[PDB]
């Protein structure tokens, strides 16, 4: 996360951590929990090529990364199969745990908005999770989780931006209508930050608007953040989650 | 360039040398000469974000990189506008340099072949260039031109490979119509080699059937390297390149 | 620490963290207490050459290293006037803190050797920090306070040792007067362990015979991890430290 | 080297890179022909552990390094019995080839200074070699042989110079009487340099004072490089190098 602060210890009960095995249990992506069996992460995260569930973990909500871990088991790893690459769109997976869990009001699901949601240019929502604090600048120990506010963007906009500077056509897509976009040169998601939550909330009730997904570096000038709308993919969602 | 060996210093007469601004005049993407102006290389190289020109320089054949260098300056770099990312497609570009260089048998052009030729499996091919003779190993010094000869899969033969071992749908196209596939586990093109030429000897002629694209890793098993398909792009070229 | 595991929580209340400026406030060297006022380190971790005081803060005895950091400043920093490289000897210094720190059963300073005290080969032996697990591998997150118990060697053997596979003649002293050897290829001190004690339970107090300081690679055959003998040191220490 | 410039291909026709096995045979010290058949260079460049004879190699001078490479083999390492560590001295060795070298106007041996010469404090002498042109900073490609003019500095005001901004007390020597510097913060030698010679034209002839040994960074006020004193070492190499 880039210009963002460490969060509340009462605030993000959704955020999750993903772990692949090696000397320890390191951190390579975010996501959330979604359902207490469910977590909703990037595709990219892992994928395209097949994984294997032995080396993955998944770690609930922590206040700093590796302090207090208590990892869990994934069952099934399940990637949209429409993924390739993040640029081509369809970054979004399903990981369902070995054991559903024990919900409490300091971890618990993020609800999913409902099909006709769309939220609106300039609405304030958050992005959140423990990667990259700017361009090539890990988060430094002891790791602490990180949120920052940023803007959503409306995809047109957006799509304008990234080929300013670019040899692109113009008429040729870059941000594509199954994308979000939010941030800006002082706030935006970065490495590490992948398969996180951005969420927004609207009557009360925060509700996830997108997935940390790719962008071009992170904070950069006509370059903002780009997520996978999550109203895009909720069918494929409900097709394994229990709504 | 994995597998194969140091090229004769009589062969390939139009391979490039790109080199970016730095301590030293460092390659990092391969080329070829078409005309006496121009040289063709992979649109990855240089976009798709513009980027200043006089940070580029070319180097026409050299036997060994950095030895005998006469680096020659860029007026205009034109990428195609369809271009994004390798794997969506139209990795092709077009250099063309404030002098157009004389030409003699140990320095010239390559033929485009006609827009009807295939390359079909069994033609014998050839790519060149300076890139890392294996994944995350470099060329060593004193860095020599390599060669090596590798066979031509159908497309949709490379498609159905690139999706085994892949959560992508069978029906997403993975190696799509403007691309081409050659190499196997012992030889492949890699990083360094890209917007280097793949050649093939028709007729007596050598003929640049491809430009070294991307791939997923180097001479990796079910992972042939996948190169942009010239032909695909000939109307582009001719817009600029004189015939 | 190579080999042994994490330390008990109640256990090395003297143990310290040397921690240098920068993107945080990290770890690169041990330390001990020895009076409410005084560290007692390494030379090589602080000299040969004069360095900002303000660069530097030392860090009491924690579980995990970054996670609940108090870092205390240091208003002097003293290294034995013979010291100029661990090889030749001398590698002790002293850090006095601005202010006397509150001792507890958590916290204490630990006791110095009587000037006769030998330690002999058999004596129960711990050495103790945040180093590196083995050579050129770091002690992963969540960095915990790692010890392990060591042989100790009697000098003139492990100087015979230290030439083993050497070009150094046989009457030319590596390991000097100075020095106390101890561990062996699968218990050692190792970087990041410099600086740290050395500590012997004698007559059922534990007595710091030395202090972490040089060595070939980290349990290497025929290379054990060098120290330097407190009790060499005594009336230097005195010079500084009050009773 | 620092400060310097390409050295003119009629000079220093005794300049040697030693080369050890890997990758490619890489340049990691250098070193003098002063006999047909013998190469000076410095202790810590092949010590003070034994290493294998099939891992070494010699290249006699060239322009720029691994361009036109003709390696040989070595027949015997000599370091000096009283090297340990070049702080401490006797940072010399002697590497025997397996075969006699035939000098050329190109390729020959340096001369030896007798045992009474003494080189005066500010004679202009010259250090050559293919090590680092700064700090951390190695030597581009295509490695072209570099030189620079450094002067002598007396021995006491160097000792002196490596005492201020450091802990070490003033009569604890630092540089040692079988030493000697020359540079300062525009010229001096650097990493990879070491094991080179400092050769300074003594009336009418090029005669070999040094052998680059260490120093604190590279042409770093107040901390001139220090070299091994040839003439100190005489009687030692006229044990085993034909007069
Ligand atoms: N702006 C931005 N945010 C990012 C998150 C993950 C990878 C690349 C990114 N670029
Ligand atoms: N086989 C192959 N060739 C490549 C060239 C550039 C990047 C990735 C590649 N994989
Ligand atoms: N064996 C050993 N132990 C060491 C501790 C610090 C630096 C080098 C070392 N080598
Ligand atoms: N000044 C200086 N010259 C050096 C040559 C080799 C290693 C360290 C050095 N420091």
């Amino acid at each position: 996360i880039v210009g963002g602060q460490e969060a509340p210890r009462s605030k993000w009960p959704w955020q999750v951590s993903l772990r692949v095995h090696g000397p320890y249990w390191m951190h390579f992506c975010g996501g959330s929990l979604i359902h207490p069996q469910w977590v909703l992460t990037a595709a990219h995260c892992v994928g395209p090529d097949v994984k294997d569930l032995a080396a993955l973990r998944v770690q609930l909500r922590e206040q700093h990364l590796y302090y207090q871990d208590q990892l869990l088991p994934v069952s099934r790893i399940i990637v949209h199969p429409q993924f390739y690459t993040a640029q081509i769109g369809a970054d979004i997976a399903l990981l369902e745990l070995e054991e559903p869990v024990k919900v409490s009001s300091h971890v618990h699901t993020v609800t999913l908005p409902p099909a006709s949601e769309t939220f609106p240019p300039g609405m304030p929502c958050w992005v959140t999770g423990w990667g990259d604090v700017d361009n090539d600048e890990r988060l430094p120990p002891p790791f602490p989780l990180k949120q920052v506010k940023v803007p959503i963007m409306e995809n047109h906009i957006c799509d304008a931006k990234y080929h300013l500077g670019a040899y692109t056509g113009d008429d040729v897509r870059i941000v594509r209508d199954d994308m979000l976009c939010a941030g800006n040169t002082r706030r935006d998601s970065c490495q590490g930050d992948s398969g996180g939550p951005l969420v927004c909330k609207v009557n009360g009730t925060w509700l996830q608007a997108g997935v940390v997904s790719w962008g071009e570096g992170c904070a950069q000038p006509n370059r903002p953040g780009i997520y996978t709308r999550v109203t895009y993919y909720l069918d494929w969602i409900h097709h394994y989650v229990p709504k």
